[PDB]
């Protein structure tokens, strides 16, 4: 199966906090866990954010 997480309403809502914190791509993708950098990056491009 695939490995990749789902993007529930809780990874959305930190992702979306600790990105407006300043956090880096790294840092909050090491924070969810699962998932890599360059996913958090595009997540918050389809966020608009």
């Amino acid at each position: 199966g695939a490995m990749d997480m789902s993007w529930t309403d809780e990874r959305v809502s930190t992702l979306k906090k600790l990105w407006l914190d300043g956090l880096s791509a790294s840092q909050i993708a090491k924070q969810l866990g699962g998932v890599t950098r360059n996913a958090v990056i595009g997540k918050v491009h389809r966020l608009g954010l």
